[PDB]
């Protein structure tokens, strides 16, 4: 009773600390912390491998609050087991450049996995951080050298387990077999709507055994020995685990077990009623040292990360080019890249000349792996060399995702946050649209994710308007932390995938065609690592055609029309409006002269475009099902109308 | 054994039109056409209720090729029996003008009830197309009069069951019990990337068994009997029914059981083997007299059609009031509307205004459908004498989608297809990303759902920088076909409701704020009809500063601060750039008069404001957690900061 006095007086410093900190904001979320302190204290003080002295230690354990809304029982555990985030950052929850905002930012608080908030995101995310641990394990460990062996643990929600993109996650996480996976659900039967009931009664658990996982139940959170137990049992287990912890949301208050626990603050009276009936007799912020000393966590870090550092040691002296590998790997250092683009001698469509990067790129980065949702022969995606991803092939270096953007959005996103790997994914371009989320969460952690879009074009055919983008390029620009490269030619597409690879602020979407587009010169294309560049120039400029992908070729032909009547114009190709918008202010003006006309020319919605030209040939309507280059030409991408566009501006 | 021989004749012209029809554009899919002929014979010959002269019998069966990619499967069979489909439009599959066009589009080929392409979509949108069905069949059917009895069938691949969409509707199908849904799954093993076992090995059964539907296998497509079977047992069961159909891809050719025959052509060889091996001998396109006159569905049609007219003078004779509705509504004319707002006293939130606009409007408008992705309490979507919609109480008008705002967004498309209803659904702005497909699907069926957006920027405060929208604006207003309608006040906001409800063609997004701003005046807020207004003029304006929703109230807090300088400017309110860009030029020239310079101010991103503005006062980063007013001060939303930029141009 000495031991659990002390858990109880453990798990109501969770408790206390989250309710007090709401309600010091008068915002936040209190209910589930409240429910799931008892997981959380198991966590942080038993089952968990980890360091608050070195959260990047790269062999912890990860846990990911997929139920984001829940932050304070995170923050409230980091503080209580020696993470530096002090008291008063915890006073300062909710607040303006405190380390404890609202939801969980990965970059921004200490020992935080992945920025959480978007349900689904965390529990998805989950499935690329344990492919990572055992992709990684199975390149590395040796016999008596395990320099790799970490679970991914979930704290996930009603609304987690709701969003479709858990359910694709699921699904490929059970298919490749991560048996060291492990979900709790909090099974609290309430949503914000009020019961679960009002939209929410399918069988969980039976779904998640459809998708190959194990399901274990505890039948109350507060039941430590119930919870050691499913913990146990589910490593043991060859599956992922989905645990359902059942639990009160609001546990100890009067407004337990309802709707209203969940959003905002307990109110005085709420909070003091919870005091009586927790036996909580300690003011606001305040914890005995009794639980500062069962709780810190530094001695057993420092231990375990010694413990690690040590058997690397080892590894280095048995195994030194498999050390050295690791080891860079670990820290993010790409090794020397190419200099040189490969050889084109014919017309390749931007895909192909992607794949023809790959092959060069892939065989000198053991860290690279690829993959697409279903459109593999389609994306050019997997590289020579990449074999197959599987429970069998834990070494192939390629993923197929199935038709699940979304998921394959989040799998990318962890496999790029775990460490050791830089992962790139392929779909056509209209279907970003069924993984902006993961796309934006990436932007958000600033985690370099490589998302490859094909088809990026009218100009891909007959699959029509369903298929053919059009927004997509102007939808992804106005999103912060994105660059979007839309290489003209098999040259710039080596560039965009140079730039795409040294770039680690935050993700690159790279820009690809389906039909054939002709070459330029190598020697002109390297100017695609300035972002725009005067690609064909002349004397004293009458103005500009500027261009992005595709649309410079039609531009090059629309300059000779121009020459062949006395009119001179430049073509400046614009591959990422990101990359030159961050150039000197001198080289802009140097490109795009201030006082000349200029023409923009992308088959893609005009909005934007006046940031750069006075007139664009665009498109602000849906494509059409018909083919290449019929289709492009009759929705008005011809040479003849960039002319006329040009000559109306003189 | 001459039924048999007319059955297997007629399947095989199915087959052989999609193959030829593919063979001679030279692109599309013939495999899964091939596989399935079977049922799309048994559907469209003996199952389905429908009339090839009036594919808008508004009682008529539906049916949704979810997999679209086989569209010649569809084309097949609307030519077969008699829909105004021609053997010469089959010759023009995919080619530009034709009404074969590569995926099916809704209003461009009869008897084609949604646009399909993107997977997940059909699958999801038929959930809509049933809880209308069911909705509108308890809100009318009588005793002794059944005007509304009808089922909803769907043809759905391995890609359509992957997608996280189709999982989240089948979630709310089976907790709705829309026992009239009958969804036959192409259980065919392959996928594009090859075999389905490369990321598909989940049991699909046991899944959607524990989203509470019933499943049964037909182990051979063939085998019409166990097809009849399976769909009298799907009718007699209360719970939605997935029906696993086992088929070979490429039945019949040497491409059969793989991916080559899923999406190109089968080449001449491959033509020839497969007459032979189905012994089929006629030419291209020729069907036999034989397969016409036993597939011809127009006798059939007239004749369930006029009992349906019959049923329906019986029930105008019983129910002249009922009646007189169901006509206005299957027609979607509106009933007359109140022409002034609410009344406010105070300073409210868009999303309280748009839920008082709500109570005013929906009490006059009976097919009006409300709901939230688990945001009812935030989005103030469910109106004043609204009830929960359940399988218990169907006529409930309010929609607890939980946290499914793809699904949902499917759902509302699915129920405004419908007839009978309009249906609006709400989640945050920043959420729409979790929708998109479904949006942009509304777009280009012209289908006028309209999505409520609220929390739509960084002043929603403490929630953070993951809820807070940025590129959100500009990436829907990129968008084909969607009005962005983001009303300055509580008076904007109704105008912005009439707008909406009023708009036929195509879908309407309601941006709102969770912070209240002031009210303006309500005779100015009419403006927001004519998509952007003058709000306050001055005396010989030395420019102007323009803005959307809560900005307009800074712009006018930057207004007096420059006249205390000696500086007038005009304060324009562009509530939405679409309702603007359709008036004509010299009232947009009016607003915005040429020559005066012009700074913009909206809490999002830059990228866009260039068409109409030569500063702006936007936001190009994430957002953070803080409070409002503070977090929109510090992140340069301050009328100090408006009034610099202006005074940077003057
Ligand atoms: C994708 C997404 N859609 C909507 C929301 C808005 N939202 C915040 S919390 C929540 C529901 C939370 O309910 P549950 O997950 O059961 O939480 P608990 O009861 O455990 O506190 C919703 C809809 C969100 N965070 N993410
Ligand atoms: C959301 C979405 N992602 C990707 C595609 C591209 N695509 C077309 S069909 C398909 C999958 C083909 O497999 P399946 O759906 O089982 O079709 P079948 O082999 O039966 O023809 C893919 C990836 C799509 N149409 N929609
Ligand atoms: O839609 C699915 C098809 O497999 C895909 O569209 C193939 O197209 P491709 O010839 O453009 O690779
Ligand atoms: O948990 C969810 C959100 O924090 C909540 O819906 C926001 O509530 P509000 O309506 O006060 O913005
Ligand atoms: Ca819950
Ligand atoms: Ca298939």
């Amino acid at each position: 009773k000495e031991t659990r006095d002390l858990e109880t007086l453990s798990v109501n410093a969770i408790r206390f600390l989250a309710i007090d900190a709401v309600e010091k904001a008068r915002s936040g979320h209190p209910g589930m912390p409240m429910g799931m302190a008892p997981l959380a204290y198991l966590l942080f003080r038993e089952v968990m491998r980890h360091n608050p002295l070195d959260p990047d230690w790269p062999d912890r354990d990860r846990f990911v609050l997929s139920a984001g809304h829940g932050s304070m029982l995170l923050y409230a555990v980091l503080h209580l087991t020696g993470y530096d985030l002090p008291l008063e950052e915890l006073k300062s929850f909710r607040q303006w450049g405190s380390k404890t905002p609202g939801h969980p930012e990965r970059g921004h608080t200490p020992g935080v996995e992945v920025t959480t908030g978007p349900l689904g995101q965390g529990i998805s995310t989950a499935v690329g951080l344990a492919l990572a641990e055992r992709k990684l394990a199975a390149e590395f460990n040796r016999p008596g050298h395990v320099v790799v062996d970490h679970y991914t643990y979930v704290l996930a929600s009603d609304g987690d387990l709701m969003e479709g993109v858990s359910g694709e996650a699921a699904s490929l996480a059970g298919h490749w077999g991560l048996s060291k996976l492990i979900v709790f659900w909090d099974d609290n039967r309430i949503s914000i709507d009020g019961p679960t009931d009002l939209a929410f009664t399918e069988d969980v658990l039976a779904r998640y055994r459809a998708y190959g996982w194990q399901t274990l139940r505890v039948e109350d959170v507060n039941d430590l020995e119930a919870l050691r137990k499913a913990i146990k049992l589910a490593k043991l287990d060859e599956r992922p685990t989905l645990i359902a912890v059942r639990s009160h949301i609001g546990f100890g208050s009067p407004k337990q077990d309802s709707a209203k626990a969940h959003g905002e603050p307990l109110g005085p009276e709420a909070v003091e009623a919870t005091r009586r009936n927790l036996g909580w007799p300690y003011p606001p912020f305040v914890v005995p040292e009794e639980v500062y000393r069962h709780m810190d966590m530094r001695e057993k870090g420092r231990a375990w990360q010694e413990a690690w550092e040590k058997a690397l040691e080892a590894y280095a002296r048995a195994y030194p080019d498999l050390h050295q590998e690791l080891m860079r790997r670990l820290r993010g250092e790409l090794p020397p890249l190419p200099e040189e683009p490969p050889s084109f001698d014919k017309p390749i469509a931007t895909r192909a000349a992607s794949g023809r990067a790959l092959n060069l790129l892939a065989p000198r980065l053991p860290e690279l792996l690829g993959g697409s949702a279903d459109l593999t022969p389609s994306n050019n995606t997997k590289a020579e060399g990449m074999e197959d991803f599987s429970r069998a092939n834990p070494l192939g270096r390629y993923l197929h995702f199935g038709v699940r953007e979304h998921a394959m959005g989040a799998i990318l996103n962890g496999l790029n946050l775990h460490g050791g790997y830089r992962a790139y994914g392929g779909t056509f371009l209209v279907f970003s649209d069924y993984m902006r989320p993961a796309i934006r969460l990436a932007a958000l952690m600033g985690v370099p994710t490589v998302f490859v879009f094909t088809h990026d074009s009218i100009a891909l055919g007959e699959d029509g308007p369903t298929h053919q983008p059009v927004e997509h390029l102007m939808s992804l620009r106005a999103m912060p932390n994105l660059f979007v490269i839309r290489p003209a030619d098999a040259y710039e597409t080596f560039y965009a995938w140079l730039v795409a690879l040294r770039r680690k602020e935050g993700p690159t979407a790279l820009v690809l065609t389906r039909q054939a587009v002709p070459l330029l010169s190598p020697e002109k294309a390297r100017g695609l690592l300035r972002g725009g560049y005067v690609l064909e120039d002349v004397e004293e400029p009458q103005g500009v055609l500027v261009a992005t992908g595709s649309e410079v070729h039609l531009a090059l032909r629309a300059q000779a029309l121009l020459r062949e009547k006395g009119v001179r114009v430049r073509v400046v190709s614009l591959p990422s409006f990101e990359l030159f918008a961050a150039q000197p202010e001198a080289y802009r003006k140097e490109v795009l002269p201030p006082g000349l006309p200029v023409v923009a020319v992308e088959a893609g919605a005009s909005l934007g475009w006046e940031r750069y030209a006075h007139k664009v040939v665009a498109l602000d309507r849906f494509g059409a099902s018909a083919p290449y280059p019929e289709v492009y030409e009759r929705l008005g991408f011809t040479p003849e109308r960039v002319a006329e566009a040009f000559l109306s501006l003189v």
